[PDB]
Parts: structure tokens; sequence; C-alpha cells
């Protein structure tokens, strides 16, 4: 099995003790590690700021200390949105800059590939041409990769994308029977499935559905989301969950009514390290609980979640880690993608249960090993 574990550029930019840097990761955690993000302009990769170089030499580093890990530079993300890749997929020439770019950029930096992360071709003002573009990209760039290994006698460079969770955008969106032909992997963003438009708290991140959840609710879950994938095409040993290392927050309307489904006023608010409103890393949960929260394991969909007076909180421990990390085994799946590494207890000081404490579970639980290591 795969560990793929992503490393954001803002997490160092957090209070000191929340603060992330590459040189704070085991080299010999995970298999893959991801740099969230590279940007664009000109229809070129680039870098986003000038202390991005310095973070790619630290993390591209620690392949000294694993010499069977591999690093994978992601482009795009929710912020930056489809226009950037609209613009760059609508001509031959467009693509052609963009995948000469990429192979220039992986290949001075020591990069092992890249993940595509378009939110979404099809979707979000991308027009329905895009899920035909998206796949016509992704095959020109597998060709050229393949092209590049032979000509220069080396390895040839990896390529992934991210896959949405949400039904409606993977119709939209994604060609799934060519993409997986000619990708690597696909890192399925099974998180974020809260639902927070519906008025009552959900999960972000559930095994299983809600004996509560109606409709298109019922497929907001890992086992559907996967389900759907593998029956629309893609290859099992080629698909990555997303394993989310935070939770979402709600403020409850009765701080009496505190269950899954219970009705809600707004998302809660930020937490003092990541500073997202609805959002709260791995690492605050633990905050949050040693300060007095209520902690309910929720057995339909084999997720926690917690509360403290009207605000509640829906996320991922270890024993959903190891749930999940035994249903994954059990559908021959490809792996497990830590999404971000920077909001796991990388310290081990605020949930004391030693350092990455979800991540080194699925390590374990994974079988992960690398000779070096």
């Amino acid at each position: 099995y795969q560990l793929m574990c992503y490393y954001t550029s803002w997490a160092k930019d957090r209070p000191i003790e929340g603060s992330f840097k590459p040189g704070n990761i085991d080299p010999c955690l995970c298999t893959h590690l991801i740099y969230a993000f590279a940007g664009m302009q000109n229809n070129e990769i680039t870098y986003t700021h000038e202390q991005d170089l310095r973070d790619y030499e630290a993390l591209n580093g620690l392949k000294d200390k694993n010499t069977e890990l591999k690093t994978l530079l992601a482009i795009g993300g929710w912020k930056f949105g489809p226009a950037p890749f609209s613009a760059m997929v609508s001509t031959p020439q467009n693509r052609q800059i963009f995948i000469q770019s990429v192979i220039r950029f992986l290949r001075q930096y020591n990069f092992d590939g890249l993940n595509l992360d378009w939110q979404y071709p099809g979707s979000r003002g991308s027009p329905p041409k895009d899920k035909h573009l998206f796949s016509v990209l992704v095959k020109e760039m597998r060709k050229a990769f393949e092209e590049e290994s032979v000509e220069k006698d080396i390895p040839r460079l990896l390529l992934t994308s991210t896959g949405a969770g949400i039904i409606d955008v993977i119709k939209s969106g994604y060609k799934i029977p060519e993409l997986s032909q000619s990708l690597d992997y696909i890192q399925v963003m099974t998180y974020d499935l809260h639902d927070p438009k519906d008025g009552y708290t959900g999960e972000n991140s559930p095994l299983y559905k809600s004996p509560y959840d109606i409709g298109k609710s019922a497929d907001l879950n890992v086992d559907s989301i996967i389900s759907y994938w593998k029956d629309h095409g893609a290859a099992s040993e080629k698909l990555i969950v997303g394993f989310p290392a935070y939770g979402h927050t709600f403020i409850l309307s009765d701080p009496s009514k505190t269950g899954i489904g219970a009705p809600t006023i707004s998302t809660g608010p930020p937490g003092k390290y990541t500073d997202e409103s609805g959002l709260l890393a791995y690492y605050e949960v633990c905050t949050f609980l040693n300060e007095g929260a209520t902690e309910v394991w929720d057995a339909p969909q084999e997720v926690p979640y917690a509360y403290q007076g009207n605000e509640w909180v829906g996320y991922d421990n270890v024993r959903s880690f190891k749930l999940k990390a035994q249903w994954l085994k059990d559908n021959n799946l490809g792996g497990a993608v830590v999404w971000p590494l920077d909001m796991d207890d990388f310290s081990g000081s605020f949930c004391h249960q030693r350092h990455f404490p979800l991540t080194s579970t699925l390590k374990g639980d994974l079988n992960i090993h690398s000779a070096s290591c």
C-alpha cells in the first residue's frame, strides 16, 4: 500500500507551537510527500513565493534519509479554482507550454512527479467541454513523461490527480476509465462531506452513511464514494483514499440536541492555530477534549464527534483511522493520503499519543516499509 502525506506551504506561518516545516517531517513515516501548492503563470507551472524554493530543498532533502521516499508537487486546490486550468487546457499550444514547464520544473527541484488538483473541471464555472479537455491534458502529460524517461534513461515522473468526493461533481468533471488508464494514482477527496449548508450537524469523513441520511446525503461517505469510482471504471489499486487530519465545527441551535443530524446555526469559530471558520486541526480537537468537551463515538458512521455548550465538532481519531485502514485493505485499494500532515499532532504535545498519532496509525496498519528505514 501507499501512504501519501500533504505538506502545506502555509503551515509554517501559524503560531510557532502549531507551525510546521518540512524538516519536522519524519522521513520514514510516508511513502510520498505532496507539496501544496505550486502556482501558474503564462500557462507554466511556477513557485508562489521565494520561500517555496527553500521549502522544496528541505522537503526533497528528506529523500537523503529515506531513499525510497517519493515527492510530488501539487498544483491547484479549492482556493485556486478552475479558471487557470480552463484557459491552459483550451489549446494544444497552451497544454504543450504547461507540460514542458512541468518536466523542467520537477527535474530542476528534484520532485518525483506532479499532482493535478483542478477544483473542478466541469463545475464552478468550468464549462462541460473541460471534462473532455482534462482527459486530453492527462493523456498528453503521461505520454510526455514516458518520452522524457526513455530519452534521459531515468525513472519516469509520476502523474497523479485528485478526484472529487461529491457524486454530481464526479459526473460533470471526470472521464473515469480514460483517467484511470493514464494516471498512476487518483487521490479521492473523501472529506469535507459535512454538508454545511444543510442546517444540520454532519461528519467530515464518515466511513458509512448515517441512518438519518436521505437522498444524496446517503452518498456523503467513504464507502459510497469509493464504490462509485470503482463502479464507473477506476482501478482499485490506483485509488488512494483521503484521510483528513481535521474536523469541521458547527454551532448548535439547541445545546440539548447534540447528535449527528442536530439543527445548526452556523459554522463554529476558528481555532487558535489554524484560524479557519468551521475547521479544527486534529491537534486543536485534542485541546477541545482536554478542556472539557463530551466525546461521542458514532458506530453507524464509525467516526467520533464532540460537543461543549453550543459548539459541536465532527472529526477523525485513531479508532476511525484504524477502522478505515481495515476497510481499505479489505477492498484492495491502493492506499491512503493524509490531508494535511501538518494538522496531525506532529509534536505529540497536544494529544499525548506520541508524534503523528494519526499518520503513524496508518503507517503500522498499512504495513508501510522502506529498506532505507
